[PDB]
């Protein structure tokens, strides 16, 4: 079975966390929701409190993962950007040629950790200036952008499409089509 690491920081966008976790699990991916600060419950951007499966410290010992997923949220992305542990995970994932996926403000943590420079990326429109400061990426307006092993997307309303792109990358179009079918997607 493919395995996914979702890094959950205080202030993360709950929808951008839960949609990919749920859709990936529907696809048969073994997902670890790893709390950046530890194993305790995490208060998200709109005050939903999600209980992580494990601390990031322990989730690290169980690598490697086929994808590392970064939700958005202003404070969540800031917390991911400030974490030396996140830096190491993303650098290792990049060096082993593993997929990294980030949505909305989440891609600004790639900039903070110097991940995937020169890739074509998208972000939320409001995060574009932050992502593009320094000119380290090429910007895209696509709802989901996949440039090799860097997969980015724009907002809560692209989370289904972001999650199915991860499923397609790990498990193929057929499995993604199976998962999509009962979602009543537009």
């Amino acid at each position: 079975s493919k395995r996914a690491l979702v890094i959950l920081a205080k202030g993360a966008e709950e929808m951008e966390t839960v949609i990919p976790v749920d859709v990936m699990r529907r696809a048969g991916i073994k997902v670890t929701v790893a709390g950046l600060a530890g194993k305790d419950p995490v208060q998200c951007s709109r005050d939903v409190v999600i209980c992580p499966d494990a601390s990031l410290e322990d989730a690290k010992k169980e690598g490697p993962y086929d994808v590392v997923v970064l939700p958005g949220g202003n404070l969540g992305a800031q917390n991911l950007s400030e974490s030396a542990a996140v830096k190491e995970i993303l650098k290792e994932q990049e060096n082993r040629k593993g997929l990294i996926a980030a949505i909305c403000a989440g891609p600004t943590a790639l900039l903070a950790h110097e991940i995937g420079f020169g890739s074509k990326v998208t972000t939320h429109p409001l995060a574009k200036d932050k992502m593009m400061n320094g000119g380290h990426y090429t910007y895209s307006e696509n709802r989901v952008e996949k440039d090799g092993l860097i997969l980015t997307s724009r907002g809560p309303g692209t989370s289904f499409e972001f999650a199915l792109a991860i499923v397609e990358a790990l498990n193929g179009k057929e499995v993604a089509a199976q998962v999509k079918a009962p979602l009543v997607l537009k």
